[PDB]
């Protein structure tokens, strides 16, 4: 809820994601999964950035969006989502009859991001989507919501605070939204502030840095196993806007 996080029924989708979080219990595995996904997409670089920026809460989709306006782990890669990537990532789980839920078309690995966030966001090409497996934020039957930068330009304009986190990073600017296209893929994972039904993990700077540290430890081994991704970098943006490179690793 956080008031919904105890003494209620768990919806099936949340229960399925809880199963995945048990099977993939480490933070360090989430970073590898996102790198593998970039490899599959044929990206050549991946960047991770912990951003302490707190955004405004005045022009949001709803008042319930306020908890997702604060510090976030972002991920960048230089590939662009296909229509099949978008259809897949929105399929958090499959019910192929009315069976247990199964992994959807985008694979198991993305779901590790629920360790850190309840509302992962994706911005690639002409589209932004937010996923909501708890099904509270958009509709009782909706597990996500997308906006097209062309078709929904006016809505995106009205919701200035909602979309502010998607400009000013990885080369995104106001011109990106005028033009209608971000030539890459950006993920934003707002860090959880209070427990949800999905997890009680509340990450802070220290804990994210400890993740960055464990990646550093295995970085050369990770790159040995990739053929498309040849550069991985980690950054921090501090709350006053100061930006620092933490680590870079390259491969041949």
């Amino acid at each position: 809820g956080p008031l919904g996080s105890f003494g209620q029924t768990t919806p099936p989708l949340v229960d399925f994601l809880k199963d995945i979080l048990r099977r993939y219990p480490e933070g360090g595995q989430m970073l590898k999964e996102l790198i593998q996904n970039a490899e599959d997409a044929g990206a050549t670089e991946v960047k991770f950035l912990y951003d302490e920026t707190q955004y405004g809460t005045e022009t949001l989709w709803s008042k319930d969006m306020a908890p997702y306006q604060g510090p976030a782990l972002y991920v960048y890669n230089n590939a662009v989502f296909t229509p099949e990537d978008w259809h897949g990532i929105q399929e958090i789980a499959r019910s192929r009859k009315k069976d247990p839920l199964k992994v959807g078309r985008f694979g198991i690995g993305f779901n590790s991001v629920y360790h850190i966030t309840d509302v992962p966001c994706i911005f690639s090409g002409d589209q932004i989507g937010m996923l909501d497996p708890h099904q509270t934020l958009f509709g009782p039957h909706e597990s996500g919501q997308c906006w097209n930068l062309k078709d929904d330009s006016k809505e995106i304009s009205e919701l200035s605070d909602q979309f502010a986190p998607f400009v000013g990073i990885f080369g995104s600017t106001k011109e990106t939204f005028i033009n209608g296209n971000f030539p890459g893929t950006m993920f934003r994972f707002p860090l959880r502030l209070q427990p949800s039904q999905l997890s009680s993990n509340l990450y802070n700077k220290q804990m994210v840095l400890e993740l960055f540290e464990s990646f550093r430890a295995d970085a050369d081994t990770v790159l040995m196993f990739l053929k498309s991704v040849q550069d991985v970098s980690l950054y921090v943006r501090e709350a006053d806007g100061t930006e620092k490179l933490v680590f870079r690793v390259t491969s041949s």
